[PDB]
């Protein structure tokens, strides 16, 4: 993920301007090849022309040429590249909308769970492991980063995700699927007998730790779904199609002809398509902006830090339900405590934000005293 | 459905390239039928245009031909194509949405209905088969290939998701409407059963198990809805005679004509029409798309593996309540027992996305002493 | 509605060109009043050019139609039109999904309320009686169709929606608004009078079944609101100017002038101007698809069939209430009671349909001995 | 709000055509003095050059003529107005689904909070009247038409939605913000006393009330969020300017010039520019539709009728809650009370909509003999 | 922000027209600087055509000229623009949407938490606190006025947002991520622990508080996603070069060549492009909306009030919560008491707004008697 909020704050004087000087998860890096090679074809093509070609086969290129500039159409490939993309930029914020945070169960874990015991502190971790272990058995399935990370079920026991008890329990129940959903169905167990022990007080609050885990679920589900259920390859296959037949006729409609024979539009011979080349850099990145969406869990620059996520969710999960269990700051009054209006300070950098609210759109409507009587 | 997340992981060099040399679930396995006719029939044009016309037919068809090709865009092909396929896609992706997946309701199921015991075993597993029942049952209604499976409800009792008790009791219940229902009924019914002969211990989690089954029931009766209430048949043939009048329109006016004629942009006869073929390709891709992703549960390369998801759902569901209900593996401290910040290996493989965490896009903003102090 | 669902399920050899032969909800039957009269107007003024004008007059018609030829860009009329129906389409799709199915509630309904006696039935019916009255009082408000079938309430009495003693109640709460709301607020009272008279077991049944009469209500509220708060009239106004000053421009800028002074584009002298015919067809099919759909619950062959949907949820959910409460089929043990896997048949027309499981894309990435160790 | 949905019903013969003779919350309406103005402004223009301008002053006017008219397309008019006109008509959708209906909270309030005598019937009422409080007064916040309804608190004092009492206590808790939130505490304190006091009967019908309210809380911030934050000034900026360049830049570019120079365009002279007039219509009508939708609280004929809703909403919450409270009719055995099957009556004027069932996509499917045997 | 609402609530003569007369947040103040950089270059290339160079130079640059004005409609510049800014409105809304506003809770804890002594208001307060205090966290985290207002957490203890203890204790839990959850957790123990002591009576009032807490985490974490996860680096660039290679082509393309040359085009020498400082304004300005709302958390005139949202939110949560408590109006008779159908007056004012009452589009259908009689 390559973050640029920070530098796009503001509407600065060329805001969008600076970020062309940037190469990590940049149009350069992602186009550079594709326009070496379209470069070294047009060049082929153009040195073909001037000096193999006899005269009669020069007038044959020159027809060929001036007839393939009347198929290059912009407005065709300009919509199916929107339409293409705007699916693929939806999937892509869809897909991360699906990244299952435990921070609303492990509130609930942390809260409902009691006891400060070893029986409860190990009750609390196996549940919040319960639900990190399903997260990262469906990242392992869908990232590539994550699965290099634990190419393996033994991977996840040497990490710590998964008790060799458990994994011998995976093993036992295996069919012929991904295992993604059975530590969901473990929590539950887990949480029915916690309840039954009497470790969960009421049952309102068993059903509050389902739903959460039952969010998470769905999350998961998602995420192998957009996993197996890629885009229909016939529409991948189209906008390619429609992209490199563009520029596979533009290696020839775009060679500046003979500027002697004035042909129209051939007057002026520079020796760099500079328009062609624009196009390329706009039509070719447009097409990239999907070719890098379109799988956000590879490796790309741009792609989903999943690794750093897995991470962090074991930390603060773990550290939420055992250490922060019952463990409140000292309850005192705060700085307002017989202030009926309290007015926190403003820095000398934060003063020109102090704003008065907004009361209304009709706050400023001015009217008569007549217009204001109530009639009968 | 034909997968491709794996190989467009990463943007590399061609990456979309790569993918047109896929046959299954292809634009060439899509429109080589419709290819091989426009092909016929333009070089039968031809053949009548240069051998079986006299002088004054030639110069008319060459009239026809240049009125043809001046006029064809006149058929705003790209608009309506753009606009329908979008509709059709988002169809595709909500009708997927909606597939039914028994995972929540069987992980509530394995919790909540208590007993180890013969009865146990049967009450949870007959919850379970209704609502496999259930999706089944729309599931055939909606789909051809899951029709082809269970032609009868016949062929649902010997495949053992119907018993021949229940088959009786749905010939009995007939109604001139489909009866895909019925099983939820039945949920209610022999949940509420359940809860009053103590096998579910509070009506808490009674009210889960049925918030389920509800959600389950409103994603059936989604895809009854889509499976009914088709696109407008009007917008249809509306995108349909744009395409077809393109393409019959491009028999005649992508004739080569005589180029002893010397008509503008005529002068070379190539034979091949290399831009109308790829011009075909495109637009009929595009209407392609749409053809194959109208109805998402045929039997197309890219259509939903209706089969497959019910025969998971069976195996997974009956799994889930009947061997891993009160089924839970050891529970162990884990390794990071008393490790304040657990930190997971990474593999070699894996070692280079290991990444700081993000803390906010204000991180890094740098202020003067000055600027810290709160005004009074 | 027209449903050819059936008929598009695989991407067959011209899928979408034999739904052309259909007549019911078609674009023939659409616009061929509109086409007649176009083209009766577009033949007199052809006639009145050829015959009426003179010399003088024909030149001066003949400016007229160039001058005409340069303003009837498609460009403008694509784009409102196609944002135009988008939003149509939008509200058409988001007017189905509001059609309340009294499914969950008559589940909910079936469970919860218990009593086999008379009284028992007689409140069952009762309060599903309730939720299908309140859908007929907002669909007869709204369709045409269900506003035939009962066009006063004494008619929803004579069909049984309604009873004499619940018609007096209606008249006796009259007030000078849409009383579609009332049956809400009654099922409100008698859920609260049964779970009061020990016919619902617990205060959670209660809830469950209020929140799903309440989401009927919420339903049945946005019928209404779509019924009233119309797409604003500005907008249809606009769209309809475009079109058909497009169409009246055509008049005149589309004839075909005398070839013999060689105008631009006039060279060809064509009787029937077959491009301004489709362009007739595209444009006017795709104002005619709003058309039709802005309303969809008039008496159009693609409006909903909201008779249909009345008649259905009466006889559904009176037996769903009625006789399929605590009419259970018998428990028994499945065709895979003892079966650690089970695997239904697939009959031989389905045999092509059985699918090995995706198991995730990450799942055939390949990585060296060395690739694989935990680094410390 | 205009509403036309019984005239647009059925795609009848020129449906939309007969909408053009509407004048309230027409095109016309909205942009007759824009039109006057423009038509003033250009036969002003027509004047000076017919009449006042010399020779040489006639030439460079023609040249500044046919300048202006070759670069009026340069302006993208469409597209920008097309994405702009969207996003409004999206907020304007938005806008009214955040209306406050208490429809689904004075059902709860009518069954659950209990007692016949005054006090049950004034907590009734109060609860109710808080709901109304609160819709009313974030209304007249937002929309001029309630603020000229109600342009002081003492004025719903008068209108009776506010008792003194209730003012009062508004007036000692004053802050410098909008108090539409105040009423929602109020009411939450109010049920909280009503389950302490024994007239709530469970604590699981007090959540059902909250929510209820809750949910009425979060569409009146919707709606006091949409009212602060508008549409970006720079894009409203960037529309207007669009469109107003365009049309000062067709008061010069469209004038008919001396018809004798002959001019490509302007050989023919016509006094009235009817395609100007006719784009004028288009494109300004299409601003007119953003122009009016984007503050629908104003006074426009297509905004929303919300003194109508305010009326409404506190007659049929207070005969809800106040007359409707255990007040059912009388419980009888209906029209199919042993009908299995029950079929209501058709009118003469609704029997072509009896429709057999829809029975799912798959019902007409046919197969051999062979193709439906199980394989093993 | 910006806010014109009160501007537009009618669509009054010119009313978009008279917002060009802004400056806060207008498109003036956002592209001068980009504006008057144009200018300068322009008139510097202008005089280095016109004066210091040669003759075959200024043929040279009148072909260069020529050439660009030719090609550089080959840009897609409309296509790119709409997509990209459609994108950027839909996040800029969607994360507006995210903002944390406590009114359900601070309902729900005013009601639940019982208790008017100083324990009780102390833990009312207390909680309350701790969602304001998530809140902050989150938001200094995203926006750079709040972190300018609080660049510490020192700064947080000073302002009364955090105590000196909470501070202690967030130092003590420090992990190396975002701290934004630990109030979360902090809530739901402090809730727990209410609960256990008395002051919730109910764990279903528990339930609902942790319910809304677990709302209002989602949206602090939906804020920190729309932070860390930029729109793609890839599609921001792209669209930054269409535009700024737009205008680059137009600083020579646009250049009025000698008029003594006559070129067909450039017969007509104005010193002011108009034309190419029109399509200057209306595309960089479409870039700026993007500019600006790209992340809507910075100090741009249209950004977000997050300073003045945190200060409102304490001064509500902390009265509704302390001063509010179980401090409700006296409960009294309404003006309505006794009145049917009550109908609050109008002012002279808003006399025109009183309607009657929408039936349905249904209600003036007219049928004969033999059309309404049901049929056998
Ligand atoms: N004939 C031409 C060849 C190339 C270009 C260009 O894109 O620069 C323009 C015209
Ligand atoms: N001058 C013309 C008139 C009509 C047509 C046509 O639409 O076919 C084409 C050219
Ligand atoms: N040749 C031209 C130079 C500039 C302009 C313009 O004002 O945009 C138009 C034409
Ligand atoms: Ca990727
Ligand atoms: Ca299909
Ligand atoms: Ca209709
Ligand atoms: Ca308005
Ligand atoms: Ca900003
Ligand atoms: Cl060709
Ligand atoms: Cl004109």
């Amino acid at each position: 993920t390559i973050t640029y909020t920070s530098q796009v704050a503001n509407a600065r004087l060329g805001s969008f301007s600076r970020l062309l000087l940037c190469w990590r998860g940049s149009i350069y890096k992602l186009l550079y090849g594709e326009f070496l090679i379209f470069l070294l074809c047009y060049y082929i093509i153009r040195f073909i022309y001037r000096l193999a070609l006899t005269e009669e086969q020069q007038l044959m290129f020159e027809k060929l040429t001036l007839y393939c500039d009347s198929y290059i159409q912009l407005i065709p490939i300009s919509f199916v590249l929107g339409f293409y993309v705007t699916l693929v930029v939806t999937r892509w914020w869809n897909q991360y909308e699906n990244l299952p945070w435990p921070d609303r169960l492990m509130s609930l874990v942390s809260g409902f769970v009691e006891g400060k015991d070893e029986q409860g502190r190990l009750l609390r971790r196996t549940l919040i492991r319960y639900a990190n272990l399903g997260n990262v058995l469906i990242l392992r399935s869908v990232s590539t980063a994550v699965y290099k990370r634990f190419p393996s079920a033994q991977h996840l026991v040497q990490a710590g995700f998964m008790t060799p008890a458990e994994h011998k329990q995976l093993e036992k129940l295996s069919l012929p699927h991904n295992m993604f959903w059975v530590p969901w169905v473990w929590f539950a167990n887990l949480s029915m007998k916690a309840w039954l022990g009497g470790r969960i007080r009421d049952p309102i609050l068993l059903q509050s730790l389902l739903n959460e885990m039952n969010t998470l679920r769905t999350q998961c589900g998602h995420l192998y779904a957009y996993d197996w259920i890629s885009i229909p390859l016939v529409y991948t296959q189209v906008v390619t199609v429609a992209v490199y037949s563009f520029f596979l006729t533009c290696l020839v409609g775009r060679q500046f002809l003979n500027p002697a024979k004035a042909y129209p539009g051939h007057e002026l011979d520079l020796v760099v398509p500079v328009f062609t080349f624009l196009q390329f850099f706009f039509y070719v990145g447009w097409l990239k902006v999907a070719e890098q969406l379109i799988n956000p869990f590879g490796e790309d620059d741009d792609d989903f830090e999943t690794n750093w996520i897995v991470d962090r969710n074991l930390q603060v999960s773990l550290l939420a339900v055992d250490e922060m269990h019952q463990d409140l700051p000292r309850m005192e009054p705060d700085m307002y405590w017989n202030k009926p209006e309290p007015q926190p300070p403003y820095t000398a950098a934060s003063a020109q934000f102090r704003r008065a609210s907004f009361m209304g759109s009709t706050f400023n409507i001015s009217l008569n005293k007549e217009e204001m009587e109530f009639q009968p």
